[PDB]
C-alpha cells in the first residue's frame, strides 16, 4: 500500500507538470567587466577573475558554478532573470504558464490522470483532491522558497564564564527574520547540552539565522539592566548563518562571536538545523517506484481493461521491448 | 630621400606610442536577452539570433563581427 500510494502521488506530480513542459538555458560565457552579483547565489562575479554565464533565452546572469544551480527551466529562469533585470510581472506570467501548462495537460490528456486514478484504483473525487494536492505541489510550489526551519540548539563547548555560580548559566536565543525564541538554561556549565528545537519561517534564501548564547542572570542587576539593555543575561557569544548555506537537515558546530558592550566570548555552539525546502526525499529508489507503477499498470491493462488478455502494446520496432503500453500508459511510465 | 623621411616619420609614430603600450579585450559571449546596440556599429544585438560579445576588461558590448 505505502509504495503504491507514494507512487500514485509521484506519478500524478510527475505528469501534471510533465518534465516535457521544460526549456533549456542557452548560456554564453560572459565577463562581469564590473562587480556583479549572481542571480542564483547573489555572490560576486568580477572581471576575468570571477566570470559568469549569461543565458540568452533565460538572459540570466550567474556564476559558472551557479548556471546549473539556477534550478528552474529556461521559461522560469527567463522569468526570474526578467525580475532581476526589472520586470517582476514576468514571474507571475510564468506562474500562469505553469498553471496553463497543467490546465492544458489535464484538458488535453485527462486520460493520463484518469488512468493513474484507475490503475491506482483511487476515486474521481479523491483523485480531484490529491490532484489539488499535486497541482498545489507545483502551483502553490510554482516558485517557492518559503522554508520552514527547525533549529535544534544542541550544545556548546569552551564558553566564557560570566555567572552568579562563577561558571555560566548558558541559554541561547535563536532569531530568524524579526521572530525570536530561546532555549531553557543549562546552569553552572561552560560545555552545556540543550538539544532544544525552535521552529521558524523564512521566505528568502538571502536571510540570516542569528544564534546568541546568554548567561541567565536573574538578580537585582538584571532587573536594573532590563531598563537600559534588551539582553539582560550576560552574553556568552553568537553565530550568524546565511539561509542559502542551509538545506534539508544539518548538524554543525560554529565558533562564537561578540555583540554587546558586555561581551567577553570564547568556544563554539552545535546546532542541528532542519530546512523544509525538503520534499519527497522518501523516494523508494526510483527503480522500485517505477516497478510499482509498472506492475499496477500491467495488471490494470491486462486484467482490468483486457480481462486477463494481454493486449500487445501500441509498440514500435523490436523496441516493442521498450514500449510496454499504449501512448497514455507509455507516457505515464516514460 | 622620400622613403627615408617617410620611414623616419613612421618610426617616430611607431615608437612614440610603441605598440607595447596596448591591452587585449577579454571577450565573453553574451546574449543580448533584450534588443541592444553594438558599441562599434550601433547595429542590433538581440536574443540568441543576434548574440554579442561583452568584454570584461573593456566591458564592451558589441556584435561578434564587431568585437
Amino acid at each position: 500500500e505505502e509504495l503504491k500510494n507514494h507512487v500514485y502521488k509521484k506519478t500524478l506530480q510527475a505528469l501534471i507538470y510533465p518534465i516535457s513542459c521544460t526549456t533549456p538555458h542557452n548560456f554564453e560565457v560572459w565577463t562581469a567587466t564590473t562587480p556583479t552579483y549572481c542571480y542564483e547565489c547573489e555572490g560576486l562575479l568580477w572581471g576575468i577573475a570571477r566570470q559568469g554565464m549569461r543565458c540568452t533565452e533565460c538572459g540570466v546572469k550567474c556564476h559558472e558554478k551557479c548556471q546549473d544551480l539556477l534550478n528552474a527551466d529556461c521559461l522560469q529562469r527567463a522569468a526570474e532573470k526578467s525580475s532581476k533585470h526589472g520586470a517582476e510581472d514576468r514571474t507571475q506570467n510564468i506562474i500562469m504558464v505553469l498553471k496553463d501548462r497543467m490546465k492544458i495537460r489535464e484538458r488535453n490528456k485527462p486520460e493520463i490522470f484518469e488512468l493513474i486514478q484507475e490503475v491506482f484504483a483511487v476515486t474521481k473525487s479523491a483523485h480531484t483532491q490529491q490532484m489539488k494536492a499535486v497541482k498545489q505541489s507545483v502551483l502553490d510550489g510554482t516558485s517557492k522558497w518559503s522554508a520552514k526551519i527547525s533549529i535544534t540548539v544542541v550544545c556548546a563547548q569552551g564558553l566564557q564564564a560570566k555567572d552568579k555560580t562563577g561558571s555560566s548559566d548558558p541559554y541561547v536565543t535563536v532569531q530568524v527574520g524579526k521572530t525570536k525564541k530561546r532555549t531553557k538554561t543549562i546552569y553552572g556549565n561552560l560545555n552545556p547540552v540543550w538539544e532544544e528545537n525552535f521552529h521558524f519561517e523564512c521566505h528568502n534564501s538571502s536571510d540570516r539565522i542569528k544564534v546568541r548564547v546568554w548567561d541567565e542572570d536573574d538578580d537585582i542587576k538584571s532587573r536594573v539592566k532590563q531598563r537600559f539593555k534588551r539582553e539582560s543575561d550576560d552574553f556568552l557569544g553568537q553565530t550568524i548563518i546565511e539561509v542559502r548555506t542551509l538545506s534539508g537537515e544539518m548538524d554543525v558546530w560554529y565558533n562564537l562571536d561578540k555583540r554587546t558592550d558586555k561581551s567577553a566570548v570564547s568556544g563554539a555552539i552545535r546546532l542541528h538545523i532542519s530546512v523544509e525546502i525538503k520534499g519527497e526525499e522518501k523516494v523508494a529508489p526510483y527503480h522500485v517506484q517505477y516497478t510499482c507503477l509498472h506492475e499496477n499498470l500491467f495488471h490494470f491493462v491486462t486484467d482490468v481493461q483486457n480481462n486477463g488478455v494481454v493486449k500487445i502494446p501500441d509498440a514500435k520496432g523490436d523496441d516493442a521491448w521498450k514500449v510496454y503500453y499504449d501512448e497514455t500508459a507509455q507516457e505515464i511510465v516514460d
